[PDB]
């Protein structure tokens, strides 16, 4: 509906661009594909809208000014915080990025369902696995006529931290669990203004917060100010708002600039306001944060699709529904397990059957002109399946050393305590609860980065 | 290095390394064409640092039907014509190799020849090709390296085919015996070629002339009327600037009795007529042209070419036995390694028949083993077997030994005893080699002769 689903936190478009791109292989180890590809494929089997729509999409992803913990890898031009937009599809590169690669982990295991495409040729999924908490991490900021979502990016470790503490304690308190998530975290580190707003729309789901630039004030030996800007408010065009300010001092709104100069690069922002020897820096940089962009509004609205259905929620909520949706998707992932297991239980029945009547199972298969009788021949003689039979003969004869036997009552009766430990699992919930804390755990300590945005109070 | 072709593959080594790098790109003559750059980064980045003028025009003139004689690359897009015009752009054009240069390449996986370092020693390239047709001859070699100037002229493949068989046969043969086989050149742009005597020379001492001439006949209309047509012109010479230098011979009034002038060359082929008056004879007015244009032209034949990294100047017949020679080499290096390859598959399975035939033994000892290790020397001590043939038997899943696949060993095993039999034969007895060139060589004939193009008149 444009609308996020709660549980992996992507619009329709991300999720289908997302699942093609890890059909086609393109993952993050695998080198980079062209876009077109990409794109095309996405448009022809799951969403058929156009070059445009979906190209942009898809690039939104790759963009490090968007996103706090970018889904697409990109090589090539995908525009910049000053506006420029990505050059064509026919001229990029993109692949899955390692994060995004928690997104997809264990869609192989059932542990998503799938649905038909728009035609009913192919099969997309309905919703991700989605391993670590995508909506809260990376947002929602797609506006439409109906309903619009605003919902902001926050630091991954709070995130994961808070899905944790609502795990450990069910009837946590929003304020509690703002100890953990103090507020949001953009991609483009600024300032947020005030500790009310972000209370607001936590406990409400509704609210708005104020970003602001980072500017400083160097001051040359001579006393001479320099305000220098290295940061903005998320979703500010750098090179519009340096025009404009530029358009201030020429009506003369404001006074006491001498040059506004954009000396930003490789090495990081850097926007550059000189200020007469005699004016008081700080004032202009106030006059600045009131009249410009440097300072803006941000309107928070915490809305998304729960079950089919749009929805505003609290924080404690979209936690909550995540972490429902994990408890399946672990559920069902060993659930899995368990049926792997327990096969590759079975075919080790078989070859420790074999090695336990070596001689007769040897005699009777070189006595077996064919493959196939010397299969039928085995089941018959031993009370086995073909798929255990077969087991047998592409058995290579190394196999049969000591330590090898060995190694292969080792690991039969190491299955044997995880078909038991797995049912387990299933039966008990505290024991999947440990798992998603054990696996976020794992996610949070390899994925995870300082805090971008100071919170001032 | 040195812009001379190799007796034995008859390339600069420029279009060595774009045939080297294009079949190890896998743009052969199946696979479908690939963007031109593509080939010429790959040879500019690897073997041949000179810029993608000299290689992209190199790769070219290969693919051009009216400079090679036997194209060697299968161009597409826009290579040019004999009109002048160049080729487009490399970002224009696609390209693969031709079907004839695949003889070019073959057997050069199987150790035919030797590689070197490229020039900055982090790639291979080959020395030679193995060169499975005479490339040198066919195609010709034109161009100047360390003063010396090379100047080959095409032939037919048939011809050349022929006389290699003739000098493998008759290792005596002179070169009278050995040119009622291969008449003379045989150029691209069909034609005549004039003196018997200039290509006699020419092949019996290294260097010689020899008088190109345009196919053109007197036309006869209901009106009387004379008219000249110019069907075939001569190799390497403009059509279009001829019919210019024509057009001022006739402007400046240095040939008399031309009417009109006109190029009705087409997809049909090249027809030009020129007109004449009735006052005079149109036969008089060909020589004239022979003379005064490029109608009839001087071509400077001059044998020179790479003996062993030396600029020599062969006769003809030592062009037929250098090349002999390195096919000689090429198929003694060849069944050498389809040998090596041989012994060894036949050594596991000697290995194996080894072990299924004291079948419970083996096993015993191998489960009375604790590690593979201790099995390996087991077998290897009890058995005299290699480390090579004890692996192998203990890499072997169960179902090999069933009826069935037993047979299939004892089978591929004799397969190969016979295999390794006929191959040593083939080296020890020369005879048998230059009776595979034959073979090979006639299959080829077989497979790409065409008719010969320029007629010798005598
Ligand atoms: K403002
Ligand atoms: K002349």
């Amino acid at each position: 509906r444009a609308l996020p689903d709660v549980r992996d936190g992507l619009k329709p478009v991300h999720r289908r661009i997302l699942y093609a791109m890890n059909d086609l292989g393109m993952t993050s180890d695998k080198p980079y594909k062209k876009s077109a590809r990409i794109v095309g494929e996405v448009i022809g089997k799951y969403h058929p809208h156009g070059d445009s729509a979906v190209y942009e999409s898809m690039v939104r992803m790759a963009q490090d000014f968007n996103y706090r913990y970018m889904l697409v890898d990109g090589h090539g031009n995908f525009g910049s915080v000053d506006g420029d937009s990505a050059a064509a599809m026919r001229y990029t590169e993109a692949r899955m990025s390692k994060i995004s690669m928690e997104i997809l982990r264990d869609i192989t295991k059932d542990t998503i369902d799938y649905q038909d495409n728009y035609d009913g040729s192919e099969r997309e999924p309905v919703v991700m696995p989605s391993r670590f908490p995508n909506l809260l991490v990376n947002g929602a900021a797609g506006i439409a006529v109906g309903m619009a979502t605003n919902i902001p990016p926050h630091q991954l470790g709070e995130i994961i931290d808070g899905v944790l503490a609502v795990s450990e304690n069910p009837d946590i308190t929003i304020p509690e669990l703002m100890e953990v998530i103090p507020g949001p975290d953009f991609p483009t580190a600024g300032q947020i203004l005030g500790r009310s707003g972000i209370r607001k729309a936590y406990e409400s789901g509704r609210g708005s917060i104020t970003i602001r630039a980072k500017a400083e004030i160097e001051q040359t030996s001579s006393g001479k100010e320099r305000i220098i800007v290295t940061e903005l408010p998320y979703q500010v065009n750098k090179a519009k708002l340096i025009e404009k300010i530029a358009d201030l001092v020429r009506d003369k709104k404001i006074e006491g600039i001498t040059d506004l100069r954009d000396e930003s690069d490789r090495t990081g922002m850097r926007i550059v306001i000189e200020i007469r020897r005699d004016a008081n820096a700080n004032v202009i940089l106030n006059n600045l944060y009131k009249q410009t962009a440097l300072q803006t509004s941000f309107g928070i609205n915490l809305l998304a699709l729960v079950d089919g259905q749009p929805k505003v929620l609290t924080l404690k909520q979209c936690l909550e529904h995540y972490l429902d949706h994990q408890k399946v998707v672990i559920r069902r992932r060993t659930a899995y397990e368990l049926r792997k297991a327990e096969a590759r239980a079975h075919i080790l029945e078989g070859l420790r059957v074999a090695l336990d009547h070596l001689d007769a199972v040897i005699s009777l298969i070189r006595n077996s002109q064919t493959a196939e009788i010397a299969r039928t021949g085995l089941i018959e003689q031993f009370s086995l399946t073909e798929k255990q039979a077969q087991a047998i003969l592409d058995m290579r004869l190394q196999r049969l050393t000591g330590l090898e036997r060995e190694k292969i009552e080792e690991e039969y009766q190491s299955l044997v305590k995880l078909i038991a430990e797995l049912k387990d699992i299933l039966a008990n919930e505290y024991k999947v609860l440990e798992i998603i804390r054990e696996e976020l755990t794992e996610i949070k300590e390899r994925f995870n980065d300082e805090r971008r945005t100071e919170i001032v109070t």
